[PDB]
């Protein structure tokens, strides 16, 4: 007995637990479509309006769940539209399978309609990149692609000539290897190495623990190490929320999508424990230029000593290692360094609250995010686009271990807010989901607001309309000789865009309008998507990478100007607190 | 004395006559931005809302004018968004320069933010693909890119580390080679070869001349050869309009974006003169399977004998060769073959008019295109998206040599309607410009309706809203076993989308609504863009590749069903006319 | 009724006039081998000992005859061994077809033995690069590859799964387009532009005509223009021989594989006519820094203004353009510039003769090449390897239009001497063929001396054994601060290598041994290959790019050291001759 090869391919996807996949049909992929059509009860096809949104959503599925995301594109332009999401998956090292339509084998290499050698298109993005040429082996090739995407934490691409999935193959020969999949059991971190790292950390005068998302399983240990040892915590931006933002010794992140206390403390630290962290600004920003000892914990040999000359680098799991450190230490009394950092954080959080707490007047991003906080459930998921929203969300969202947030961390493709939210709601239909996006990024993927409507995905979309590429405008202010260019543009009314795709929506431009609009949105999103278009000022957010508050470091005139522009009259530099506690 | 390298790069663009260019800024391209900002009087930067639209518009500039189109994208995701337009330019063999942002040379290869080796990304699409590494040679590298894009009729990509354009270079050293550019003077076609081709063509019983856009300069000669010799004309779809559609012996195009008379005549012809033609369906459709002699005229040696075994292939310019044929022939009396084809065309055009001429009821694509015809100026330009609109526009638009029409001919990327119209209006601000697009394709690039508003580009946008990927639905009807999938979707109200980007718009769903809406649109578009969202039926357009009208070829039941579905009761098969005139 | 697809492929090669092709069999290409075996009376397979030699020989075939060269390699390592020859073909812009074995379609993408995705391997080198997936279209794919390689003057690569050539296909369907082949049209010169060019050339005070191999059809015109107008000639190294070396106003080539008079004159010229020339050193050596007017003639628009800004650029065939110049000028009287250059050439040639004319003592390269000249037929063909031999052969070989010489002009891969001579003897069995090679380059392809023996190809191989990479040693002398490294090595006795492959051979180390050995070799090579291993001194050949003879430019100490090292006591700088004639 026989099975169509395409039917077998869909059963391989099912065997691996793929719940949903994204794409747009075409003749060159209609035989995979045909197989999907027969399997609607067991795999859920999501028709997007642009294939980039399918690729981005597949990446987001894997970011959220750790399960492979799946997308497809038709021959030629369908597949090339996947690129921004495939590069996101590559750079954020998450498993994605991409299927690319191709002309049948009888027409390949004939220079027929929309027929090209597609393999070179995907060679750079993909861990695995093959054109299938046989029906009987096609299930194996898909299985191989999936297994490699997982093993190698990246993108597998298969170009499929459209004739193959309509061929009959023997029913009993194909298989999936999902049944073999497992995660490794690791040795203990060695006691001796943990031990010497630990002594160096404890001997420090001005220690910091600086973690990334490799420490995602270690939030409890991080906070308890911090509290017991009196060592402040800082993180990469993506690692926000691993430790609750409310934790009083959480300094935030460094560089620009950053918080003041983290930058200031890092400049003063003598020892940094760098754990589960691949911070891409380390070298270019000279982050560690005056660090005395640099200690690392990472699971990947490729990372050991990568970002700075490392005194001790432990190849181990972050949680297991941090637990092993915790088990060999005990209480230290409060130190001046601890107290100075606590005071600095309190001052900073008072500044952010002063921005949030305005009650009337021209709307700024700060109050919009306060309004999000006010309607957010404790386990909400945030899909965040790319721009000033990363900076502002990093400062204002009040996250805990129960939340998730995703963006395009390293490729930093705009437009990911909408697709990430689609994926979040598909995976977690009982959890509240936000899409927080600037106007520039929302406009790139705006058509796929219709996908939220079509699939009844109750995302709360919040568009930050400044009529700018604000993140880039501020860069031009900093570097460009000549006038601003390409960074200020006409308005788009996203409430009207929403209406056009048949989504309920609101537009607001005044602080006092927020509470009732956000309460209405919270309620609508019990059952249907909603959009809030927040018309915000062009105020530049405080640049944590260009602080002008320390009279030993900056002129009085520069400090006065900084305080004025950034509403920062009550911020004190870290040195004030260092001095207060005798450092 | 010195000049900034970026300033020199902009002067190279100016030297080559580049009027306008497209892109979105980013830090990684802010030094090119800076140079553009100082040169606003002499080069016009168009800020798009998605970089794919900039790439597509650059391709369209070159399709329209023959001048190189220019676009750019920021590092990583800005550049990868260009792909669908770059592949369009490659496949439609038009010159485009693409500039890609990159991290400064001091941070390249550090694994910093959004920093990657960008060169492999563009290797497949590009004729020329380099990463610049020196400021003093950067003007030369841009000059080289332009010169190669022209010479090789394709895409040149330059990745530019952002530090280089801010470096000073000696003022007197750089140059542009635009001053050297010229077009070749060719020899005559040889008299002997033209002569033997001509005899074979004239000896035929059932000749056809089948031209593509390589014959774009030869419309006069084509029509006069046809009339003098009594030889019907057929074309590739893109070659519509080279000879006026009204010409009574213009049969149309073959395959699917096709007209009935062309398919039918081609099946019967004994000799085809294939001129300036690279029809991609030739082999797969067995177009020439019963052609006795196949004659070719083409400028490119790579094309000689490519699509079919060729009896005589003349390497020459199409116009010069067709003129040389015309100069050696004279009047032939009407033949039965001529008369049969004339009769067949009249019957077909009566069918199309019957569809157009309905006055009331549910709106179909056919009447929308009649309404376009009624408001179109004689020299209007049409940017056409990808889908059923190619099929329907091919049949219904009444073009002459004074018109232009463009689509993505071979890559066939959806979304090109909007960008092509932007480019058309930028090049030809005094000419009427239409964007004719299906709902699927319009939705992919809908955000760049805002670019038409921002730049006050008075495009007439007509969206054909069937709530389907209709072209693909019909494919699934033809090939798929299982139910339709991914081809029927929710409505988007493009009048509301238009309102959201601050464009005047209308939505219509009834035939009787068309005249006043189209008259209003015609008037608005004297000064501002406008959009008409035409809600059309799901009726399948007649498939010229699956005709069921000939009782020697098809069952009576199949013919009855075809006539019913396609409103084709009064169409006669070509064989009726052949018989009438004694063949 | 049916034909094997492999048989049809070989028939395509035969239709295109392929006489011989090179490679090494493997399982992965045994079905093409089987088809070759059946066709061995009409197409001739040459089994090489290393696939690189097959690729190099294929490139040399095309360099010599203009006929596409054909090579193949087995899957994986057979094909990757082709690379140095394929890149040679790309860079020297000659047509080559390369066939690459691949696993059968049932085993592709299974990760079986020596099975990989081969398409990305060839993407950079190839103009056309496809994996065949169907037997019936395989003849067309090969035809396409050939037609493109010719039209685009580069490499076409086809990966062939081994099952396809053993499949039956319909006998009637396949064809070759060889019948339709034509070479590109030759554009014609604009008559105004040529008149303006001529005027500028004639108004020059210190003109030069500087041609490359694009002027290979124009030697008569070049020499006559030089004589009529009293304008010296210089060329690219590859263009040596287009005008006979004995012509008294031939200055030679510039840069390093160069002759003194050319460098010196170019530095003083006010007007250069740059014809059929893509000299790669133009910019980096600042060749044209002081040139007032630059006049260019080239067929390729990609070249116009490439190497320097043009004052007049003519997109036309070199011989037609030079003929048109010649036709509008008449005899001009001698000038001071003309006489100064003639005197400089005489002085230079007397130097070279002095080196050649030694009759006893330690053997130098110079006398070896004199001995070559003494046994060389007037229509001899020289295959030249890469290193000091290019420099020395350029100075000493006495070539005329009746000769050919080839090397790897631009990629400059060592090892080409032996394959180029194989190809030359295959294409020109009645012409004398030399392989002139350094010991380093001969070593790299030494095993294919056996191929000359096996096919009874009577090449005269001359190996220049200095026990050095001499060309590179001299570079280290010029740039490196530390001691020589990697450039002096142990001896290989190539007369023993030749004995090992069963080739007659001689080793010489003294000038007085040359005449008898070379006469013996001349006679042996009436019927069989022969090798002369010339043990030469480590003397550095005079560096034409670092002249130290002009006491206005150089210290007496540096002049005296140069004269002593290079036996150049009788050389005078061009300024001596300029001054004699009042310049
Ligand atoms: C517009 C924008 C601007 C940005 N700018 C900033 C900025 O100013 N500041 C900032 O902080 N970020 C910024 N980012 C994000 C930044 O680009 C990097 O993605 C981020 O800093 C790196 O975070 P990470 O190290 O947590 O994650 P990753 O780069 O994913 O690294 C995770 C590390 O954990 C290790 N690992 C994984 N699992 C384990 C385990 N079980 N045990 C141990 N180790 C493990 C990995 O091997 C790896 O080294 C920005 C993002 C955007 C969108
Ligand atoms: C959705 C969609 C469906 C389509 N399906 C169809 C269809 O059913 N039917 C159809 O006809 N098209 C169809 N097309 C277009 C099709 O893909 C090809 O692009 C088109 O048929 C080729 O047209 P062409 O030969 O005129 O142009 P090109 O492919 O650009 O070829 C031009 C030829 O002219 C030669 N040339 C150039 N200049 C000269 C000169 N001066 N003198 C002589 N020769 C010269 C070139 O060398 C080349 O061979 C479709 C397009 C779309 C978007
Ligand atoms: C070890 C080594 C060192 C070398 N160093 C030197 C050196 O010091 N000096 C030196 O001179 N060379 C040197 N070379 C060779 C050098 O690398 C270049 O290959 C050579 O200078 C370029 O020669 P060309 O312009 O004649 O050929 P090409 O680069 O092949 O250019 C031919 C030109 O002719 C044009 N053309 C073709 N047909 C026509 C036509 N019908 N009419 C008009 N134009 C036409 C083409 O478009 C092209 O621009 C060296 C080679 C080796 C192996
Ligand atoms: C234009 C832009 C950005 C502007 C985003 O504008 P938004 O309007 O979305 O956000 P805001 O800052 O105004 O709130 S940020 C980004 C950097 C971080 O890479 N770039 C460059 C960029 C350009 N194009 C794409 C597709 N993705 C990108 N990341
Ligand atoms: C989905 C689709 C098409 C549907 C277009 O839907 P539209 O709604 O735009 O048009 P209509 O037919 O309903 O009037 S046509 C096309 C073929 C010709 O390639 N494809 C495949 C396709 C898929 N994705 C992109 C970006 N471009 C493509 N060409
Ligand atoms: C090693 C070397 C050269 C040394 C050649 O040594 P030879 O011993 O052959 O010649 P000679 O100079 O001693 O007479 S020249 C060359 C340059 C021109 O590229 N290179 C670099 C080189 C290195 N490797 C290969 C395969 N090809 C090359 N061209
Ligand atoms: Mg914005
Ligand atoms: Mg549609
Ligand atoms: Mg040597």
């Amino acid at each position: 007995t026989n099975i169509l090869a395409g039917a077998a391919v869909i059963k391989v996807l099912e065997a691996w637990g793929v719940d949903h996949l994204y794409g747009i049909p075409g003749g060159s992929i209609n035989s995979i479509m045909d197989a999907l059509s027969a399997e609607r009860d067991r795999i859920h096809y999501i028709q997007v309006r642009h294939e980039e949104v399918g690729a981005m959503a597949a990446a987001a599925d894997a970011k959220l769940t750790g399960k492979i995301g799946v997308c497809f594109g038709s021959a030629g332009p369908g597949g090339t539209h996947l690129m921004n999401g495939l590069y996101d998956a590559r750079e954020d090292h998450v498993p994605v399978l991409a299927l690319i339509g191709q002309f049948g084998t009888t027409g390949m290499n004939m220079d027929t309609f929309q027929e090209m050698n597609e393999n070179p298109i995907y060679a750079d993005v993909a861990d695995y990149n093959v054109t299938a040429v046989n029906a009987a082996t096609l299930p194996h090739v898909i299985d191989e692609a999936i297994r490699r995407a997982y093993a190698h934490q990246g993108v597998a691409v298969v170009q499929i000539p459209v004739d193959l999935p309509w061929q009959q193959i023997p029913a009993e020969d194909w298989y999936a290897s999902a049944n073999s999949y497992q995660t490794p059991l690791l040795p203990e971190p060695d006691v001796q190495a943990v031990t010497r790292l630990t002594q160096t950390l404890l001997a420090a005068e001005r220690p910091l623990i600086y973690y990334g998302i490799g420490a995602r399983k270690a939030g409890k240990e991080l906070e308890q190490l911090s509290k017991t040892l009196k060592i402040p915590l800082m993180s990469t931006y993506p690692a926000k929320g691993i430790v609750a933002d409310r934790y009083p010794a959480y300094l935030g992140s460094a560089n620009r999508v950053a918080q003041k206390p983290a930058n200031e403390a890092l400049a003063q630290a003598d020892v940094v424990l760098f754990v589960g962290n691949n911070y891409p600004f380390a070298e270019v920003s000279k982050a560690f230029k005056n660090t005395r000892y640099f200690l690392q914990i990472d699971i990947d040999p490729a990372k050991l000593g990568k970002r700075h000359k490392t005194d001790i680098a432990v190849l181990a799991d972050a949680q297991k290692t941090l637990a092993a450190i915790l088990a060999q230490v005990s209480e230290r009394e409060s130190t001046p360094w601890w107290q100075a950092n606590l005071a600095n954080v309190k001052n900073w959080r008072a500044y952010l609250a002063s921005l949030e707490d305005k009650q009337e007047g021209p709307l700024q991003a700060y109050q919009v995010l306060r309004a999000v906080n006010k309607i957010a459930e404790p386990d909400a998921i945030y899909s965040i686009d790319v721009g000033d929203i990363n900076l502002n969300a990093n400062r204002h969202l009040k996250l805990t271990p129960s939340n998730r947030h995703i963006t395009s961390n390293l490729f930093a493709t705009m437009g990911v807010g909408i697709p990430g939210a689609i994926a979040a709601k598909l995976n977690y239909p009982e959890r509240q989901v936000f899409n927080l996006a600037g106007d520039g990024g929302a406009s790139m993927t705006m058509q796929d607001l219709a996908t939220q409507v079509q699939y009844h995905l109750p995302v709360i979309n919040v568009v930050f309309t400044n009529c700018q590429y604000g993140f880039i405008k501020d860069e031009q202010e900093d570097t460009n000789q000549n006038d601003f260019i390409g960074v200020e543009f006409n308005d788009i009314d996203f409430s009207k865009i929403a209406d056009g795709v048949h989504m309920q929506a609101f537009r607001v431009n005044k602080i006092e309008q927020l509470p009732d609009v956000f309460e209405q949105a919270k309620a609508i999103a019990q059952h249907e998507p909603v959009l809030i278009d927040a018309v915000i000022t062009g105020d530049r957010p405080l640049p944590a990478e260009k602080l002008r508050l320390d009279s030993a470091m900056s002129s009085a005139a520069d400090i006065e100007a900084f305080k004025q522009r950034y509403e920062a009259q009550d911020l004190q530099p870290l040195s004030t607190y260092l001095k207060q506690f005798g450092l």
